[PDB]
């Protein structure tokens, strides 16, 4: 029910939403069918349009008009945005030269610079270059403000997940808006772009910026806008709220445009029809900036121009149909389109088998334009698993394609030429960021960054303490002139032990063998020194990583590598080594093929054993420091220590061996040395966070040796590649990966070929940020460098994407 016979007289666009059955006058009343009878008449005036003309200047106030050109309009806060231009000889904001805003220049009574978020739907990153001739206001904001060449959205690259990520700083898996369409099974219920289910608060987790603001006594504009409210009226509403008395005026506001997405879907991203929607958005920006300048707020407000995602060319004819792969196509439900999510059609079906569905979708057609995944096997960089609303089965769809269940779904639903939702590293999905105002920097380009980082920055902009989120606070401090948060390194929780030689060979019964009985004072002191850490400055270039949880571990030094060896997990948490440009690759000699050697620094009781590997018919082993990159035949014996061994499926060993034998050396050649930190990851509950011991679901048969879910490496060099990795005076360059530790290579359809035709492609897919690895390991890297901590935080969020320009 609604008693819609109350009135909006004096309540147009009211900020506190009033409860049923009392009728509403706020910017969402239309979307609830709850607006008072007179809302349109009073609050949605349109008479005489949106611009002052010469003839209207000085006019007698007529309250019927949509906006005013009368002499009392500035004081009333309701002039047309162009009033001062037409009626007082002023210039449009866009026509003014840009002048640095060194301090906020605000009217009396302003406690802080307001923040206005100008959000645009489907605003692809390259529009900034390609549409620049038709977007003069946007292009001024961009060149005079702070801007990134692009901003990375979250996956899926859809509207609802990305807007709510912008608002909360959280991955969709955490905030719960995991798609524009979703089914939740604990509610039992379905969320869609249509209908009322999307209004229940129970879908929406986390704490969005407007709630953060309100909880800490910073008043917020209502961010959402009903679709029928035109853009000119949204802008005039924001400008009116900005004229409220000090005690009633919000400090944070949002505008939202449905364009250019709406047109992009119809015409493709660069369709000739796209020029006008870009013109119109720029005009609206101009309205806002002119309106701010009238209110003397244009050198006071911080403005963010931000997109949710980009837009790709997609047409009906590029659709893959599941009914071409499965027999049982009516036993499933598919969430279709630029991603696929599959679940059973019924939970009273015991005859449902995810394994058979995956196998039927795997490498079945030679050009196949999607790949299936169990959600826990998706690239960890997507962070797209830890929610009951994300189906176990996922299809990652090739850019430019769709997936559907049956042909009937595509003709009983060609309409469209653009779409989005693909992998968030795809160039066409990238979107935009510009920050302009006193708190942002002046004429400053910043590197591309992820949208999950902006919540922290918006909180900094408003003097708010951010709710717990997935940004790395400090990583975007380089966007800001002032208001920077001062981050600090997390304290180390566990200090390492530094064991010496404590055990005789015969104390071990590990079932291991090595042909190493081969016998000098010169070289005897020297190797003692290597075991005590004399080469450590070379192999540990950025300090040892800090362990941020309570555990028992040892530092082990060697000629060619250093490691942090966990007595709980029976393997290194990390292994660090430097490979110069000049370093040589060698083979594992024949006599040392199955060599594994007890480590006399580490008790038999805290060691792995070879017998378990022998008995485990599925599980083999590999090494963290590669025997192939030993500095000398003598140092090579160190690589076969039981403390350098890790469990590896034979299928995975093909990937690992190629990485260690070929790719490390290539990277060292190309980057003028690299430092590598490699290690295991355990994420059996796929929450993106380090597992505790008691969460491990798989051990090497008959042992306490836990099986990693993944293996990482972080590969660091000098950004200035004329300087070698081990003598770099300036900023660093990093690429990292998190490889799934899988007993098959079904993910790689070309895996029957030589590793040179597929391994590197796989690794690229599983590119990661350092920060991802930190969450997964409880380690903190880059503790000892010459660089500022904010710069290091930026480095740790970097993702190497492998896309062209
Ligand atoms: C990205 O950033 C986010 C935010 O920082 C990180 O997510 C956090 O991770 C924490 C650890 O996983 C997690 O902490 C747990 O919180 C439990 C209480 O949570 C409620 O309250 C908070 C605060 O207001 C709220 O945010 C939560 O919101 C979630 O759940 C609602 C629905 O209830 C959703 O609407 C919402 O979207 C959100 O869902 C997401 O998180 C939940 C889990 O919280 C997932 O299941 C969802 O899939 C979804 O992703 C909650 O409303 C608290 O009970 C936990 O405490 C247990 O563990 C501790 C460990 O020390 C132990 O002391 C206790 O024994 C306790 O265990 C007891 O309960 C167990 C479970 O029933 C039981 O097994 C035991 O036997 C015991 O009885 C824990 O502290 C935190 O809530 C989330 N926050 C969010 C917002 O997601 C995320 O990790 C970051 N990601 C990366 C990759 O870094
Ligand atoms: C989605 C989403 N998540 N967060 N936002 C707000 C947002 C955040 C940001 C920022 F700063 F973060 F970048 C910028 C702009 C907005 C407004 C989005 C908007 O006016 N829109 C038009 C209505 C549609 S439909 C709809 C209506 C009501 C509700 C509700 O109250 O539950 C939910 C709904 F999905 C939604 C989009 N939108
Ligand atoms: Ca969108
Ligand atoms: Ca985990
Ligand atoms: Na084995
Ligand atoms: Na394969
Ligand atoms: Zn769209």
């Amino acid at each position: 029910w609604t008693a819609t016979s109350g009135s909006c007289k004096g309540r147009c666009f009211e900020l506190q939403e009033v409860g049923p059955p009392d009728c509403r006058c706020d910017n969402l009343c239309k979307s609830y069918s709850s607006c008072c009878h007179d809302f349109d008449e009073l609050c949605l005036k349109t008479a005489r349009g949106w611009e002052c003309t010469k003839d209207r200047c000085g006019e007698v106030r007529n309250e019927e008009n949509a906006c005013h050109c009368s002499e009392d309009c500035l004081s009333r806060g309701d002039c047309c945005t162009n009033y001062q231009v037409v009626c007082k000889g002023e210039s449009h904001w866009v026509d003014d030269d840009c002048e640095e805003i060194k301090v906020p220049e605000c009217p009396a009574g302003f406690v802080r610079p307001p923040l206005i978020i100008f959000s645009v739907d489907g605003f692809r990153a390259s529009y900034m270059k390609k549409g620049s001739k038709v977007m003069p206001n946007i292009e001024k904001l961009r060149s005079c403000g702070t801007h990134a060449p692009y901003m990375r959205p979250v996956y899926p690259t859809k509207t609802f997940p990305n807007l709510y990520t912008l608002a909360t700083g959280l991955y969709p898996e955490s905030h719960g808006i995991v798609g524009n369409s979703m089914y939740d099974p604990v509610f039992d219920a379905s969320f869609h772009l249509r209908g009322r289910e999307k209004f229940n608060h129970r879908w929406w987790g986390g704490q969005p910026l407007w709630i953060t603001a309100t909880k800490q006594g910073v008043r917020a504009g209502t961010f959402f806008w009903s679709v029928s409210i035109p853009h000119e009226r949204r802008i005039l509403t924001i400008l009116q709220w900005l004229s409220l008395p000090d005690n009633e005026r919000p400090s944070v506001y949002a505008f939202y445009s449905e364009q250019p997405d709406f047109s992009g879907h119809k015409y493709g991203p660069f369709g000739p029809e796209m020029t006008n929607p870009l013109r119109e958005i720029d005009k609206t920006v101009g309205q806002l900036m002119d309106g701010l300048k009238q209110l003397r707020l244009h050198r006071c407000v911080n403005v963010i121009f931000v997109g949710d995602h980009g837009m790709e060319d997609v047409t009906c004819d590029r659709t893959e149909f599941l009914s071409n792969y499965l027999t049982n196509v009516d036993d499933i439900t598919l969430v279709p389109g630029t991603l696929g999510r599959i679940r059973a059609k019924s939970i009273n079906n015991s005859k449902y088998d995810p394994k058979t569905i995956i196998a039927a979708l795997t490498c079945k057609k030679p050009d196949q334009h999607f790949k299936p995944y169990m959600k826990q096997h998706l690239p960890k960089r997507l962070h797209y698993a830890n929610n009951r609303r994300i189906e176990d089965i996922h299809l990652l769809v090739d850019r430019r394609w769709h997936v559907a269940r049956k042909p009937l779904d595509v003709y009983k639903k060609c309409f469209f030429q653009g779409d989005h939702g693909f992998d968030n590293k795809v160039n066409s999905m990238q979107t935009v960021f510009v920050g302009y105002g006193p708190t942002f920097k002046y004429r400053t380009k910043v590197p591309p960054f992820e949208n999950i980082e902006l919540y922290n920055v918006m909180c900094d902009l408003l003097g708010l303490k951010p709710a717990p989120n997935n940004g790395t606070h400090g990583s975007l401090n380089h966007l800001l002139r002032t208001n920077t948060f001062r981050p600090t390194m997390p304290d180390e929780v566990s200090r390492p032990n530094y064991p010496g030689i404590m055990y005789l060979q015969s104390e071990f019964d590990l079932g291991c063998t090595c042909d190493d009985k081969v016998e000098n004072k010169l070289e005897e002191l020297n190797k003692r020194l290597h075991t005590k850490g004399s080469t450590k400055e070379r192999h540990l270039l950025y300090g040892r990583p800090a362990v941020l949880y309570r555990t028992s571990y040892d530092i082990l030094y060697h000629t060619d590598f250093e490691s942090g060896y966990s007595e709980i997990f029976l393997m290194p948490l990390w292994t660090s080594y430097t490979i110069s440009k000049q370093a040589e690759v060698s083979s594992i000699p024949e006599h040392l093929t199955n060599c594994v050697r007890p480590d006399v620094r580490v008790s038999p009781g805290f060691s792995q054993n070879c017998l378990a590997y022998k008995n485990d018919k599925q599980m083999s082993y590999g090494f963290l420091f590669p025997p192939y990159l030993s500095s000398s035949p003598e140092a090579k014996y160190d690589a076969f220590l039981v403390t350098n061994m890790v469990p590896m499926y034979p299928a995975f060993k093909r990937v690992w061996a190629y990485f260690q034998r070929v790719l490390v050396k290539k990277y060292a050649s190309e980057r003028n040395g690299v430092n590598v930190i490699s290690g295991p990851i355990f994420d059996y509950n796929y929450d993106g966070l380090r597992d505790t011991e008691d969460e491990i679901k798989q051990y090497v048969e008959g042992s306490s040796i836990p099986v990693p879910t993944h293996y990482y490496s972080i590969i660091t060099s000098c950004l200035d590649f004329t300087q070698p990795a081990d003598k770099c005076d300036g900023p660093l360059s990093v690429s990292s990966f998190i490889l799934p530790h899988r007993p098959d290579n079904d993910e790689s359809c070309n895996s029957s070929e030589d590793e040179s035709k597929w391994v590197e492609e796989l690794m690229k897919m599983h590119t990661a940020r350092v920060r991802d690895i930190e969450h997964l390991t409880g380690l903190d890297f880059y503790r000892k460098t010459s660089r500022s901590y904010s710069e290091i935080l930026t480095l740790k969020t970097y993702l190497h994407t492998y896309e062209s320009e």
